Order: C-alpha cells, then structure tokens, then sequence
C-alpha cells in the first residue's frame, strides 16, 4: 500500500508587514447630511465619524488591493514572485466571478500563486488571517498575502439612514510567513447564520434580474420608472442590534482570544478592533478593562468604516504614529454581516 | 518576554465523507437546442453531454448546500456542531452580503464553527480541500466540511453557444478531518490572472447600477427596453482557448499532483476531473497514461458541467457505482475562471 507525501511544517507563523491604500477624497458629513435629513454634529456624535475615505472610479477593488499590497511587498523586502497564496477578503467587487484576487496576483507579480475571494464581511480579514496562518503552519505556503478590501460606496443607499454615511472605502494588507517563533495567536473565530438577516442587502440580486429582463423582453418598464427605493441591492443594518452584539458579545470572544493566546491585556501594546462605530470601540475597550498604556485604534473618525479593510488600514496608521509598537502584541477582532467573527493576538510587524 | 500559544497539530487529514445534492429535473439537449440553433447531435459530439441538471427556483444555493452537507454528516456518523469551520465555494450566490456559508452553517447546526464562501470558480472545490487539509494540519480546525454548490443557470444566457448549454445545477460536499495516516497529498494549485478575461461575465455588475437607477431616476427607460442582449451579467467562454489550455497546461498540474504525492497512475483507484467537457476528460486520460484499471468519472454525461460542485458530485456517483473504490486513491483536479486550478490525490472515503 502507497503512502502519500505530505509538506514539512514550520514552528509558526507571523505578520511581516503591513500595507495601506487610502482614497484621497475624505467626504465631510455635511455632503452627506442632506438625503438623510440630519447633521455634522449628529453623525459625529452617534458615529465618532468626522470624514470617510471615498474612492473614485478608477479606484476600484483591484486597484486598491495592489497598491496595499505593493507597499506590504516593500516593507516585507519581497516581491511578488516570493508569495506562495493571495487571499482576497471584499464583498464589493462588482462580478459573480471570476475573483479580484486573480487579478490581484496577476498585476503584483504572484503568479502562479493560488488566488481566491473570501466572503466574511468585516470579519474577513481576520478570516483571512486565520487562513493565513492555517495555510503557513501546515506548510503549505511560506508568504501569504491577505487583502481586506472594499469600495462601500458602490453599496449604500444615500437615502439609508441605518448605515450609508458610517462606510468607507479602502483597502489593507498583511503578509503572514513563516517563522521561527509564535507571532500569531489561535484563531477564535465564529459565525451566526440564525441573525443571517442583522446586516444585509435591501434584496436579493434576482429580483433585480427578474425586473431587468422583464422590462427588457416585454417593453414594460414601469415596476423600474416607477420604483419609489433603489432596485440595485444596498447595505443595510438594525442599528440597535448589531450595537449590542458588537460590544457585548464580541467582548467575550475577545477575553477567549487573550485566553487562548496565553496574554493578559497589560501585555498587549495595542488594540485594534474593526472600526464599526466610534461608540462601539470605547465600549469594547471599556469592557477588556485595558489599562492606559494600550493603545486603542480609532482611524474610523477619519477614514470611516471601510468593513475588512478596516483592521490593517488601523494598524497601518498606529505603526506609522508610534514606531516602537513594532514587536509588540496587537488584539484583532473583526466582526460583520452573517453574523461573522474573528480575533487573534498578533505580534506586530 | 511574552510567548503566544499554538494549538497542536494532528499528524494529518483525510475525507471522511462525500454528500451530494441533485436536481430531479434532467434537461435532454433538445430543450436547449433552439435559441442557440444546435443540435442533439452537435452538442454530444462538442461535449458529450445527453443532458444537464437543472435546478427549480426553490433549489437555491443554500438549498442544495444543505442537502449535500447534511448527507456526507449522516456518512462520516457526525451531526453539524462537530463542525470547526465551513467552505463553500460558489460564485452563483445572488447576495454580495452575507455569505451563503453562514446560512448553511445554521441550517445544518453548526454554529458557531466559523463559515465563509470561496470565489474560485471551478477550481472552487478543490481551492476548498487544500484550506480544508491547512486547517485540519495546522490545528485550527478538527473537522472541516467542503462545499461545492452552483445553481449556474442563473447566470446562463440562452442565446449564448459558448457555455450556456454546457451548464448544470448542484451541490457536492466533503467533511475532512484530523487523522494519522495521510489521507490528501500536497496540493498542487495557483492562478493566471492573465487570462482573467477568458471565463468571465459578459459586463460588470455596476452597468446594470448604473441602467436600472439612471432609468429609475429619470423615468427615461431606453437603453433597458429595445436593447438587444441581456443587461444581467451572464456566464461566457473562449472554448478553444479552455480547451487548449486544459490539454497544454492542466494536463501537466495533474501529474504533478501525482508527483508531490508520491504516487504513480498503476497506483489509481480512480480518476476525478472536473467535469468540464467529456472531451477534455478523455484527452486526460490518454495523456496521463491511465491503466484500464482505474475507473475515470464521466457523470458530465447526465449532470452537465456543474463548476465547484463536479467533483464532489462525480465522486459521490463513482462510489455509489462501485463501492469498492472505497479506500482506493483519487486524483481530482478543478481547473476554471481566474484563470486558476487546484488538484490534490486524496483518498476516497
């Protein structure tokens, strides 16, 4: 009987760099306050949100993604040719298939390496981390690059007051290699699918078909000329529920991350959370009971809430202001539509 | 000063059962032929399909997911919340968010195993066994189930004679888990994103947007009545380019699949294409140099070519056939949009 070959593994795992793209447009609240009939003062006081990165058409997720990952390849000393896999976290890329992240890898230079989409909300770059990780201690890959990457303002409706003015768009990437010694904690991670409906999209892409075609074939276009909502699907939240959820329960899937990780919070140098809500993340930082030397991540007041791109953008932007967090630990949890979550205690590149 | 925990790693991973969703509804050549003025004839001598399934509108992705994975639990003596994670690879999904693995995950009684959708096309499945057999040796997870699932005539264009035709409905699923004898070779996978454009929709997803909403916001609804072609994105195909490039290129994956396992074609129980087109799985097996011995999949002939979802799907009928395999050595290989592949030999449950 034939025995099967299997890979060598390494020790561990750990994020080598970090990589930003940043849109140039920082939309103020007060172009968005009109259609949704509040104010600068409101937004910034239930959100924390002063202005959120808005990208251009020629922005998309592809070329967000490889501008994050051009500067990750950089500060990592690689190239392109040197990443054994590409994972791609977006919900936003504008095609059923195939994935961004084959152009991804096509236009930095990975090819051949394996290339695919993740869909995991704003949780997905901590699912993409998870991966990473998975992938690099099983030996399967040595460099891996994770994207968490969005262009939000494709989704919203500027009519929507649950969450349109709260999204951003942008895109952070990380590589995870292997290494000698544990630079990234067990991955806690989890889904919900009975509170499936708790963020989602106003309707299902079909009843957009069915009328498109519809029109098309008959020459009726009433159903279209005459809807009073948006028939293109936009993103949309229950508020008070996902507030809830966010703090009270992700602060538990935090303590397990520590826990798991073997770290108490006066060991952590940071905390980065997924920029949801300004309110949020004082919350959950109250909850950890953080002393005042972690310092807490709040690029949402400038950038928005940019979902999976949110964490690296966040610890891209804590590197570049505090240099000497650098080898120091990091908690991550990300957490969005499913409901979805994950948290890691990461060593920082 | 601090040292993060790892969690253990099992020795290795093997399937441990295969389930499997199908249509009732067979659709012979002869309801097809018309839009596209083919034939019966010409379309089993192109492709060597008699006829494809095809799925009702209540035989939604999740639909079928669930029935395939609930099968393969029945079959390895697991119920949902033994579960550590959950891959379901598919790009027919009609919701950019949430995934449809968070739904499925619930269904099936999962929660809270985390749960997230793979966008790679028809390498999708097998992209999905190599992060299942990384978590399962990394240790992050302990049972994985691996989901391909399309309801592909979703996005088929009935005039179309590239792919449309070619396209069937279904769900095949895999649970894999920690074992010790190796049970799933080294994967052989990657991309080239060169080739993006080679499967690919016929437009992006935003045209429609901007269609729809001008139409809406303007009552000016031409462009949408009296144009010629559909506006919902569909499937299409450079067929010689596909095909030249299965017999140059996959052909070559594969027996490097065979390669990195340590394993010779005498050594095959069986032979497991993605069932892309009957033609190419012939071509296949001549160029490997197949014995008569090992049993090559062909359930193209009746399911039509079903993406993510022909592995699984042609493996569940190769064991139903002949039982014997059970236990026997596999060589898969899914190859797809992207341009990407995947190919492990596992063996068969």
């Amino acid at each position: 009987t034939v025995t099967l070959k299997q890979h060598e593994r390494p020790a561990a795992s750990r994020i080598v760099a970090v990589g930003a793209y940043r849109p140039a447009n920082l939309v103020p609240n007060e172009d968005l306050i009109g259609p949704i009939d509040s104010s600068d003062e409101w937004i910034r006081q239930r959100t924390g949100i002063v202005t959120r990165q808005r990208a251009t058409a020629e922005e998309t997720v592809p070329v967000m993604a490889v501008g994050a990952a051009r500067e990750a390849l950089e500060r990592a000393g690689l190239q392109g040719s040197d990443l054994d896999a590409v994972i791609v976290s977006t919900v936003t890329f504008p095609h059923a298939t195939p994935s961004a992240a084959a152009l991804v890898a096509h236009e930095i230079g990975a090819t051949p390496a394996p290339a695919y989409d993740v869909s995991a909300a704003c949780a997905g770059y901590c699912y993409g981390v998870a991966q990473a990780d998975a992938l690099v201690r099983s030996g399967t890959a040595r460099h891996v690059l994770v994207v968490g990457v969005e262009r939000l303002s494709d989704v919203v409706d500027p009519t929507d007051r649950s969450i349109s003015f709260l999204l951003g768009d942008g895109a952070g990437a990380v590589i995870v290699a292997a290494s000698d010694e544990p630079g990234i904690s067990p991955s806690v991670w989890g889904s919900d699918g009975e509170r499936w409906s708790t963020i989602s999209m106003t309707h299902s892409q079909l009843e957009l078909r069915d009328a498109v075609e519809h029109a098309r074939t008959t020459g009726d276009a009433s159903a279209i000329t005459g809807a009073e909502g948006m028939l293109w699907p936009t993103l949309r939240q229950d508020g008070p529920s996902v507030f809830r959820w966010a703090v009270w329960s992700m602060a538990k899937v935090a303590r397990e991350a520590l826990d798991a990780a073997g770290v108490e919070p006066e060991d952590l140098a940071a905390f980065i959370p997924h920029q949801a809500n300004m309110r949020i993340i004082d919350e959950f930082a109250k909850q950890l009971k953080l002393p005042e030397s972690v310092v807490v991540a709040r690029d949402i007041a400038d950038a928005g809430n940019t979902s999976a791109a949110s964490i690296p953008l966040a610890m891209h932007r804590l590197l570049e202001e505090n240099p000497e967090l650098s080898g120091g630990l990091a908690l991550q949890i990300g957490f969005g539509a499913g409901l979805v979550y994950g948290a890691q205690v990461v060593r920082l590149p």
